[PDB]
């Protein structure tokens, strides 16, 4: 019941899409910079990895939003999918599943 | 889902090999990041990610392990994952069109 | 089966995890430096004066282990990179397909 969701975006609309997994009710992230190859050299373009591990119930309504502030309207806009998570521990508590975001 | 990704770790210097390496066998785009190496303090290294077809994914894990080898230690991995669901953020493309 | 464990831990338990890792026979591991958002922004300085900004650097440590092993794995991480203060971080455990060694070709296990 756990997912992870990786988006490759623009490094300008972190801030939107920062806001926008807030409205969702995603209450954490981790971001690190990228060097993207698409449509270093000349060819590698930065952007962005944001990943949320959220539940499965909520995975469309979170990789929308994600998708809604990132977009553009010009090439290399970028991606986000989704893979499954075994489990998630908080390292505080021992809090395991839901109860570790 | 018959969604992929490969994870390639490898040292810096193979990186365009590997990505020429990748033209050939199709794919065009990937993911790249700087990572600390802790194996044989540590080493820098490349990783790239790349989101493929299963029905590739065996040619293009090759063509990254030709390319990366050297025949010295610290070469790296590659490895393979599932992905469940992929999106192309400009279009609103699936699966094998968001590629 | 081979499973990805991702550790987001404070910077400095990487010596600890580091440690406490091979202790449990995990000899390689991927490191990356993050921008972490959650419960915890961090206070930076500038010319001695300080000032507050909205993520806080993390470490993202990747290890590719066998399913057996990946129980001991995950608390040996958890034990080391827990300090009692809040932003410790998370693991999380996903699957692996199949791994290969670049050098040898070797897959599964071998590869490790
Ligand atoms: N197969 C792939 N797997 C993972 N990441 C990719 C892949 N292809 C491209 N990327 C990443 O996506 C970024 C944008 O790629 P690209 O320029 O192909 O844009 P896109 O949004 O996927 O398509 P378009 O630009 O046509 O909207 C790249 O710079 C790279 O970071
Ligand atoms: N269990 C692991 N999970 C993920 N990454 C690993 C693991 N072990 C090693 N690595 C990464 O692989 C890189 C190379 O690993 P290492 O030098 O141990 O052997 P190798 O290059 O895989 O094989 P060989 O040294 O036998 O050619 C390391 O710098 C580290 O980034
Ligand atoms: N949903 C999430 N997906 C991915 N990474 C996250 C998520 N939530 C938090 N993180 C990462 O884990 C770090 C710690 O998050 P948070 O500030 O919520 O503290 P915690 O250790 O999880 O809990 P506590 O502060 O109660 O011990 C963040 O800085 C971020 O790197």
């Amino acid at each position: 019941h756990m997912k992870l969701i990786t988006a490759i975006v623009k490094p300008f609309t972190l801030d939107d899409v920062k806001t926008s997994l807030e409205d969702a009710g995603v209450l954490g992230m981790t971001v690190s910079e990228i060097q993207g190859y698409g449509r270093y050299s000349v060819d590698f373009v930065p952007k962005v990895r944001i990943e949320v591990v959220v539940d499965d119930s909520i995975v469309d309504k979170v990789v929308d939003s994600i998708v809604r502030a990132a977009r553009t309207g010009k090439i290399g806009d970028g991606k986000v999918w989704v893979s499954p998570v075994d489990t998630i521990v908080r390292v505080r508590t021992g809090e395991r599943g839901h109860d570790a975001l």
